[PDB]
Protein backbone atom coordinates (compact mmCIF):
# COMPACT_ATOMS: atom_id res chain seq x y z
CA UNK A 1 0.00 0.00 0.00
CA UNK A 2 1.31 3.32 -1.15
CA UNK A 3 0.45 6.25 -3.52
CA UNK A 4 3.48 9.46 -5.64
CA UNK A 5 2.83 12.43 -7.51
CA UNK A 6 5.09 11.65 -10.50
CA UNK A 7 4.60 8.64 -11.69
CA UNK A 8 1.29 7.83 -9.93
CA UNK A 9 -2.46 9.79 -8.97
CA UNK A 10 -5.12 9.13 -6.90
CA UNK A 11 -7.91 12.50 -8.12
CA UNK A 12 -8.59 10.26 -11.21
CA UNK A 13 -8.48 6.38 -9.71
CA UNK A 14 -10.77 6.68 -6.34
CA UNK A 15 -12.95 8.31 -4.56
CA UNK A 16 -12.03 12.01 -2.55
CA UNK A 17 -14.80 12.34 0.56
CA UNK A 18 -16.25 10.81 3.93
CA UNK A 19 -18.86 10.78 6.12
CA UNK A 20 -19.03 13.39 8.82
CA UNK A 21 -21.59 15.03 11.43
CA UNK A 22 -23.03 17.11 9.03
CA UNK A 23 -25.88 18.07 6.10
CA UNK A 24 -26.17 16.10 3.70
CA UNK A 25 -28.32 14.82 0.39
CA UNK A 26 -28.71 10.85 -0.72
CA UNK A 27 -30.14 9.75 -4.16
CA UNK A 28 -29.75 6.52 -6.27
CA UNK A 29 -27.00 5.66 -8.76
CA UNK A 30 -28.99 5.51 -11.70
CA UNK A 31 -30.88 9.38 -11.69
CA UNK A 32 -34.07 9.09 -13.19
CA UNK A 33 -35.92 9.07 -16.83
CA UNK A 34 -36.15 13.19 -16.04
CA UNK A 35 -32.57 13.39 -16.92
CA UNK A 36 -31.87 14.13 -13.19
CA UNK A 37 -30.88 13.21 -9.40
CA UNK A 38 -33.28 11.04 -8.04
CA UNK A 39 -33.05 11.70 -4.33
CA UNK A 40 -34.85 11.12 -0.39
CA UNK A 41 -37.90 13.30 -0.28
CA UNK A 42 -40.16 13.62 2.75
CA UNK A 43 -43.37 12.05 2.47
CA UNK A 44 -45.14 15.41 4.21
CA UNK A 45 -45.92 13.39 7.83
CA UNK A 46 -44.83 11.12 10.60
CA UNK A 47 -45.48 7.45 10.79
CA UNK A 48 -45.23 7.03 6.91
CA UNK A 49 -42.60 5.26 3.88
CA UNK A 50 -39.91 7.42 2.98
CA UNK A 51 -40.66 8.28 -0.69
CA UNK A 52 -37.84 9.55 -4.07
CA UNK A 53 -38.35 12.46 -6.13
CA UNK A 54 -36.13 14.65 -8.55
CA UNK A 55 -33.73 17.18 -6.57
CA UNK A 56 -33.63 21.00 -6.50
CA UNK A 57 -32.31 21.05 -2.77
CA UNK A 58 -35.50 22.55 -0.23
CA UNK A 59 -35.72 21.27 3.02
CA UNK A 60 -38.22 18.30 2.01
CA UNK A 61 -35.01 16.64 0.34
CA UNK A 62 -32.00 17.96 2.22
CA UNK A 63 -31.21 15.36 5.34
CA UNK A 64 -27.93 15.37 8.19
CA UNK A 65 -25.85 12.72 9.02
CA UNK A 66 -24.78 11.77 12.47
CA UNK A 67 -22.67 9.45 14.15
CA UNK A 68 -23.98 6.67 16.51
CA UNK A 69 -21.12 3.89 16.69
CA UNK A 70 -17.58 2.96 14.87
CA UNK A 71 -17.02 -0.39 15.98
CA UNK A 72 -19.93 -1.43 13.48
CA UNK A 73 -19.87 1.75 10.76
CA UNK A 74 -23.48 2.77 12.11
CA UNK A 75 -25.63 6.17 12.16
CA UNK A 76 -28.45 8.15 12.43
CA UNK A 77 -30.36 10.27 9.61
CA UNK A 78 -32.79 13.01 9.72
CA UNK A 79 -34.72 15.87 7.29
CA UNK A 80 -33.51 19.14 7.57
CA UNK A 81 -37.44 20.02 7.96
CA UNK A 82 -38.08 17.29 10.66
CA UNK A 83 -34.94 16.76 12.97
CA UNK A 84 -37.04 15.97 15.66
CA UNK A 85 -37.74 12.32 14.40
CA UNK A 86 -35.26 10.08 12.37
CA UNK A 87 -35.63 7.42 9.67
CA UNK A 88 -36.56 3.88 10.94
CA UNK A 89 -37.58 0.87 10.20
CA UNK A 90 -41.74 -0.02 9.86
CA UNK A 91 -40.72 -4.01 10.11
CA UNK A 92 -42.71 -4.12 6.83
CA UNK A 93 -39.76 -4.46 4.64
CA UNK A 94 -39.91 -0.19 3.94
CA UNK A 95 -37.90 2.47 5.84
CA UNK A 96 -40.36 5.23 7.56
CA UNK A 97 -40.19 8.00 9.71
CA UNK A 98 -40.42 8.48 13.08
CA UNK A 99 -39.49 10.16 16.57
CA UNK A 100 -35.84 9.15 18.09
CA UNK A 101 -35.19 6.16 20.35
CA UNK A 102 -32.17 3.90 18.76
CA UNK A 103 -32.84 3.55 15.36
CA UNK A 104 -30.00 3.31 13.44
CA UNK A 105 -28.63 2.42 9.48
CA UNK A 106 -25.33 1.50 8.15
CA UNK A 107 -23.40 3.39 5.74
CA UNK A 108 -20.80 1.92 3.25
CA UNK A 109 -18.38 3.82 0.73
CA UNK A 110 -17.07 2.09 -2.53
CA UNK A 111 -14.56 2.56 -5.80
CA UNK A 112 -17.36 4.73 -7.34
CA UNK A 113 -20.40 5.20 -4.70
CA UNK A 114 -22.73 5.12 -1.88
CA UNK A 115 -24.45 2.04 -0.15
CA UNK A 116 -26.92 2.15 2.70
CA UNK A 117 -27.93 -1.33 4.74
CA UNK A 118 -29.57 -2.07 8.10
CA UNK A 119 -27.58 -2.76 11.51
CA UNK A 120 -27.23 -6.89 10.36
CA UNK A 121 -26.60 -6.47 6.84
CA UNK A 122 -29.11 -8.94 5.51
CA UNK A 123 -30.76 -6.16 3.63
CA UNK A 124 -30.06 -2.85 1.56
CA UNK A 125 -32.26 -0.03 0.76
CA UNK A 126 -33.46 -0.57 -2.79
CA UNK A 127 -36.71 0.41 -5.66
CA UNK A 128 -38.74 -1.13 -8.11
CA UNK A 129 -39.51 1.36 -10.76
CA UNK A 130 -36.45 3.68 -9.82
CA UNK A 131 -38.96 7.02 -10.92
CA UNK A 132 -40.33 10.04 -8.86
CA UNK A 133 -43.12 9.52 -6.11
CA UNK A 134 -41.93 5.76 -5.13
CA UNK A 135 -41.98 5.20 -1.93
CA UNK A 136 -38.55 3.56 -0.64
CA UNK A 137 -37.86 -0.66 -0.02
CA UNK A 138 -35.34 -2.94 1.80
CA UNK A 139 -34.50 -6.49 0.41
CA UNK A 140 -31.70 -7.84 -1.40
CA UNK A 141 -29.26 -6.09 -3.36
CA UNK A 142 -29.82 -4.58 -6.75
CA UNK A 143 -26.92 -3.88 -9.71
CA UNK A 144 -29.04 -1.07 -11.03
CA UNK A 145 -31.74 0.14 -8.18
CA UNK A 146 -29.95 -1.04 -5.14
CA UNK A 147 -27.10 0.70 -4.62
CA UNK A 148 -26.68 5.35 -4.14
CA UNK A 149 -24.34 8.36 -4.35
CA UNK A 150 -24.28 11.01 -1.23
CA UNK A 151 -22.77 14.65 -1.08
CA UNK A 152 -22.30 17.29 1.58
CA UNK A 153 -24.56 20.53 1.74
C1 LIG B 1 -33.13 -0.27 21.78
O1 LIG B 1 -32.42 -0.69 20.56
C2 LIG B 1 -33.13 -0.39 19.31
O2 LIG B 1 -34.44 -1.05 19.31
C3 LIG B 1 -35.23 -0.80 18.09
C4 LIG B 1 -36.65 -1.32 18.32
O3 LIG B 1 -37.25 -0.59 19.40
C5 LIG B 1 -34.47 -1.45 16.94
O4 LIG B 1 -35.21 -1.21 15.68
C6 LIG B 1 -35.89 -2.40 15.15
O5 LIG B 1 -34.91 -3.41 14.74
C7 LIG B 1 -35.52 -4.67 14.26
C8 LIG B 1 -34.38 -5.63 13.91
O6 LIG B 1 -33.43 -5.64 15.00
C9 LIG B 1 -36.43 -4.38 13.06
O7 LIG B 1 -37.17 -5.58 12.74
C10 LIG B 1 -37.44 -3.26 13.36
O8 LIG B 1 -38.16 -2.92 12.15
C11 LIG B 1 -36.73 -2.01 13.93
N1 LIG B 1 -37.74 -1.02 14.31
C12 LIG B 1 -37.68 0.26 13.99
C13 LIG B 1 -38.84 1.11 14.53
O9 LIG B 1 -36.77 0.74 13.31
C14 LIG B 1 -33.07 -0.84 16.78
O10 LIG B 1 -32.37 -1.64 15.75
C15 LIG B 1 -31.37 -0.95 14.92
O11 LIG B 1 -32.02 0.04 14.03
C16 LIG B 1 -32.90 -0.55 13.00
C17 LIG B 1 -33.60 0.57 12.23
C18 LIG B 1 -32.12 -1.55 12.13
O12 LIG B 1 -31.07 -0.91 11.36
C19 LIG B 1 -31.49 -2.62 13.02
O13 LIG B 1 -30.74 -3.53 12.17
C20 LIG B 1 -30.58 -2.00 14.08
O14 LIG B 1 -30.06 -3.06 14.94
C21 LIG B 1 -32.28 -0.85 18.10
N2 LIG B 1 -31.11 0.04 17.98
C22 LIG B 1 -29.87 -0.27 18.34
C23 LIG B 1 -28.85 0.89 18.27
O15 LIG B 1 -29.55 -1.40 18.70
Amino acid sequence: MGHHHHHHHHSGDSPAVTLSAGNYIIYNRVLSPRGEKLALTYPGRQRTPVTVSPLDGSSEQAWILRSYDSNSNTWTISPVGSPNSQIGWGAGNVPVVLPPNNYVWTLTLTSGGYNIQDGKRTVSWSLNNATAGEEVSIGADATFSGRWVIEKV
